[PDB]
């Protein structure tokens, strides 16, 4: 069947940000009709992955857990409520979330609407190779049923994943434990050979029966019979397709592909990734795999076989992730440096802490961070990719440099070092303050990235070669912006001298001996890195437990 269907209604609005100007490019590329072939190993891949998921329980939330987790920005309502409405439990919000419910129970055939929106994301345009990317499609159903979503299946897509893929799962992992375990793996083989593998608009390759074996993976958990019944419904009316409705309220036509924004698009895509992927190793005979896999993004390391022998066992993975429908934007490639491997637009780097321990970090090229801070700098955004770049790439050369001195310069000028903002990690939105950054860092990343130097001579160069290209002062002068931006902090006293002392204890001609902050562990980090919920409108507030009055 085709992925999508048009009408011919426009896709209507709601260095350079991407608009609904370019959806008809975007929506030339995503369609077309879907031929799958399976065969035994991929029945044997499925029979295994099911097993596994038959160990997991999962609880039906109630309503009221269930609008705690709607972002206060979410879209409204259609039927009058809002999601600060869904937030406070008005009756108005409760009672229509109560009527979507029932209707799940009651009918299980009437395809669910959704609307189609043309994402806006800013990249930047590099006249090198090629032009300017057309916008992304998301694809959404009205807030009652995003509310529903959560109540059947918040717990199956939070906890399911894991049980299922094992440490293949890519969301349990932190940066550094990202890094660690691609370390391992790459040591573990006598002779390693790893490579991405880019399946060209993955959403639009999802086909009906992808759709239903999910379904068949997630009804293997023990569940309660009104979510099984909520499940079964919401796959046949909303998950395998439905009609599409643009911000007009006009019929756009209709969709047979994976929805971008529904609570199991990132769950959904990294098991039928995984599952097409594991199927594909054992076709093209590859010797010891491990798999890293985030949604349609997959890492593989395995042992080598000969540098003919692997190009020819990669023409082999293609070929069955091409039967399985998923086939490559970018025809893979061997890599025989772990470094060399961009995943999830990451890659490992090396760098030493203070004792001069080698320490591996993730990193990746900062055009397109640098780029959105600017335009996050310039203009007021929802999210704030910036402090998401901050928390993540915290022992970065750029991120510490240049991030953190010149947000902490404008934190400081509006005298808003203590004002909340909206981060995302792994699609969820993280309510944020600044001044919590330090004790963030320490626990995803360790003590170490506060101390990190001897970065690699490509780091320095790609880092280097950004600023001139971008028009930003070079690192000499972040360095003396960083000591003046120390300087105030220090003078503040608590949680903003602690931003002073750790962040830019790299600016200091003699460096301070930094000691664990201890109010740090009472930070409740539980539902960080545990699953992916892009698309999934996900929203928690960062919590703190147990204080001590003199911390
Ligand atoms: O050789 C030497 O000894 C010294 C050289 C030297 C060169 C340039 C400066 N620039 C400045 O002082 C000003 N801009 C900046 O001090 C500036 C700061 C951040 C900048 C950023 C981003 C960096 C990441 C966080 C958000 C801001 C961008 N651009 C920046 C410029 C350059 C710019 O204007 N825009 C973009 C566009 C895309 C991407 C980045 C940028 C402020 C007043 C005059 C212009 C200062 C010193
Ligand atoms: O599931 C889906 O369909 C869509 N996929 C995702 O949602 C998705 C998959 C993997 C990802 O990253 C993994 C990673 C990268 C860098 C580091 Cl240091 C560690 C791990 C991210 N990235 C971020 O969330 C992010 C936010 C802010 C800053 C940096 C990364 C998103």
């Amino acid at each position: 069947s085709m992925s999508y269907t048009w009408t011919g209604a426009l896709i209507t609005p709601c260095v350079y940000a991407t608009t609904s100007r370019s959806a008809s490019l975007r929506q030339k590329k995503v369609t077309f009709d879907r031929l799958q072939v399976l065969d035994d190993h991929y029945r044997d891949v499925l029979k295994e992955m099911k097993a596994k998921a038959s160990t997991v329980k999962a609880k039906l939330l109630s309503v009221e857990e269930a609008c705690k987790l709607t972002p206060p920005h979410s879209a409204r309502s259609k039927f009058g409520y809002g999601a600060k409405d869904v937030r406070n439990l008005s009756s108005k919000a409760v009672n229509h979330i109560r009527s979507v419910w029932k209707d799940l129970l009651e009918d299980t055939e009437t395809p669910i609407d959704t609307t189609i929106m043309a994402k806006n994301e800013v990249f930047c345009v590099q006249p090198e190779k090629g032009g300017r990317k057309p916008a992304r499609l998301i694809v959404f159903p009205d807030l009652g049923v995003r509310v529903c979503e959560k109540m059947a299946l918040y717990d199956v897509v939070s906890t399911l994943p894991q049980a299922v893929m094992g440490s293949s799962y890519g969301f349990q992992y932190s940066p550094g434990q990202r890094v660690e375990f691609l370390v391992n793996a790459w040591k573990a083989k006598k002779c390693p050979m790893g490579f991405a593998y880019d399946t060209r608009c993955f959403d639009s390759t999802v086909t009906e029966n992808d759709i239903r074996v999910e379904e068949s993976i997630y009804q293997c958990c023990d569940l309660a019979p009104e979510a099984r019944q909520a499940i079964r419904s919401l796959t046949e009316r909303l998950y395998i397709g439905g009609p599409l409705t643009n911000s007009k309220g006009q019929n756009c036509g209709y969709r047979r592909c994976r929805a971008s924004g529904v609570l199991t698009t990132s769950c959904g895509n990294t098991l039928t990734c995984y599952l097409k992927a594991a199927a594909a190793c054992r076709a093209a005979k590859l010797q010891d795999c491990t798999m890293l896999v985030c949604g349609d993004d997959l890492v593989v390391i395995c042992e080598s076989a000969g540098t003919q022998e692997d190009e020819a066992s990669l023409r082999a993975f293609t070929e069955a992730m091409t039967r399985y429908s998923a086939p490559p934007g970018d025809p893979p490639k061997p890599e025989y440096d772990l470094e060399l491997i961009t995943s999830c637009s990451s890659n490992v780097s090396v760098a030493h802490d203070a004792s001069g321990k080698r320490v591996y970090y993730l990193t990746r090229d900062p055009t397109t961070p640098l780029a959105r801070a600017a335009w996050e700098t310039a203009r007021h955004t929802p999210v704030n990719s910036w402090l998401g770049n901050i928390i993540m790439y915290a022992p970065t050369l750029w991120a510490r440099m240049i991030l953190m001195t010149h947000f902490f310069s404008i934190l400081l000028a509006q005298e808003q070092l203590e004002k909340a903002l909206d981060c995302q990690i792994y699609g969820a939105c993280y309510s944020i303050e600044p001044l919590d950054l330090p004790q963030i860092i320490q626990r995803l990343h360790g003590l170490s990235a506060f101390s990190l130097h001897s970065y690699s001579p490509g780091e320095i160069n790609r880092v280097a070669s950004c600023l001139r290209k971008l028009g930003v002062p070079p690192l000499r002068v972040w360095r003396h912006r960083a000591r003046s931006v120390r300087a105030r902090l220090l003078s503040q006293g608590g949680r903003a001298a602690t931003c002073g002392k750790y962040l830019f204890n790299w600016a200091v001609r003699t460096k301070l001996k930094l000691t664990p902050i201890p109010a740090a562990s009472q930070l409740d980090l539980s539902s960080w890195f545990v699953a992916g919920y892009s698309g999934g409108d996900i929203y928690h507030s960062l919590s703190r437990a147990r204080p001590r009055w003199f911390m």
